[PDB]
């Protein structure tokens, strides 16, 4: 398990508007708990899957 920014298949960091949205969406990804790191960033979870796809080197692009 590990914490980090859960990015979709194309590296789409699940952005957020409130800490609660990140916590919930965080629990769905399989994280125990997670808040919302604004600072032009995204949601932050804690407990995501080991190999969970997280920010690597992309900008979220439909393809």
């Amino acid at each position: 398990k590990k914490d980090g920014y859960p990015v979709d298949s194309g590296n789409c960091k699940y952005e957020c508007l409130k800490d609660d949205y990140c916590n919930d969406l965080c629990l769905e990804r399989k994280a125990d708990k997670g808040y919302c790191y604004w600072g032009k960033v995204s949601c932050y979870c804690y407990g995501l899957p080991d190999n969970s796809p997280t920010k690597t080197s992309g900008k979220c692009n439909p393809a």
